[PDB]
């Protein structure tokens, strides 16, 4: 199999995205401070696009950190990639501790942002997701370096986690200036939207990026390779699924969108701010997704109306 084509997912989604208005400037001060110790930041453009100027900076410099997280962690075995991550999360749970490296450093900076607005309901899950975050990019990069594929039920509670999406979803709170109560997060029908969006953004990311984390030896925390293992299937055909994934997801999310219960107007008004930032992610990952040059090369913007992956195209950029 020397090509194949990508589901056409925006086909498939209903919703309208948008940008930021303070990416502009919020974005290139987060590229400082990153520096001090543009691409990233359009993707929180595009998936925070309501967000004002201190929150949108606040999300770009925590997407920043977990890409230097995520990219220190990716060249390293279990051991010291457990150590990258407990690094993070110490400087988040532990306000009096510190190693002086430029990691803990950068996390300090990013958790006194967050703690200027953050609500005792948000910093509580965020911790929690921090701790989840970090186990899974440590297990995931023992799986890496052992040749490991997990099966797909199991990658899925671990890919859920080492996407960092939770955390990401984890802000919607600190954005929006509300802490919702827990029988929000424990009602049957809001758990179905969270994680048919959580999963959607981590599917669709993951047949996006299958070239390019194949080129590196590093496709093995991915649908598509867990999908043409476990179901025997060939590379057009684990495509074709994870498109189809994607649209059942994206059913199960308009409906039940329409069934959440009531709880009282102000705990409404929230809840529905917190649904459209989750559709605002699903959209906005899919349009970043071919404005970088990450996972298409050269041609991304053409290979948004293509969508062919294909082999001699590749070699041909690379000569």
């Amino acid at each position: 199999t020397k090509q194949f084509t990508l589901p056409d997912l925006l086909a498939m989604c209903p919703f309208t995205g948008s940008t930021n208005p303070h990416y502009a400037k919020a974005a290139a001060e987060s590229s400082a401070w990153v520096n001090s110790y543009g691409s990233n930041e359009l993707l929180v453009s595009h998936t925070y696009p309501y967000a004002g100027y201190e929150q949108f900076r606040t999300c770009c410099d925590f997407v920043n950190l977990l890409f230097v997280v995520d990219e220190v962690s990716d060249d390293q075995n279990g051991q010291d990639a457990r150590q990258t991550g407990n690094v993070y999360l110490n400087a988040m749970r532990d306000p009096a501790w510190d190693d002086g490296s430029a990691l803990a450093k950068m996390t300090k900076e990013f958790r006194a942002r967050l703690l200027r607005y953050a609500g005792p309901g948000c910093y509580r899950r965020f911790l929690k997701h921090c701790e989840d975050y970090v186990d899974a990019v440590a297990r995931e990069a023992e799986y890496r370096e052992r040749g490991y594929v997990l099966d797909m039920a199991s990658f899925e509670t671990l890919r859920r986690e080492n996407s960092a999406i939770r955390l990401c979803f984890g802000l919607f709170e600190y954005v929006l200036g509300v802490d919702l109560p827990e029988g929000v997060f424990e009602d049957p029908v809001f758990m179905t939207l969270y994680w048919a969006a959580a999963d959607m953004v981590c599917w669709s990311n993951d047949v996006y990026s299958y070239n390019m984390e194949q080129a590196k030896g590093h496709s093995g925390n991915n649908i598509v390779t867990v999908l043409m293992r476990q179901k025997n299937v060939d590379l057009q055909t684990a495509s074709d699924l994870v498109g189809e994934h994607f649209a059942t997801l994206m059913d199960r999310f308009v409906t039940a969108k329409g069934g959440l219960p009531s709880w009282s107007p102000s705990v409404d008004a929230a809840v529905s701010d917190y649904v459209r930032a989750m559709e605002y992610w699903v959209t906005g990952n899919l349009e970043w997704s071919f404005e970088t040059q990450r996972y298409f090369g050269v041609m991304h913007a053409e290979i948004k109306y293509t969508r062919l992956i294909s082999l001699r195209e590749r070699e041909e950029e690379e000569l």
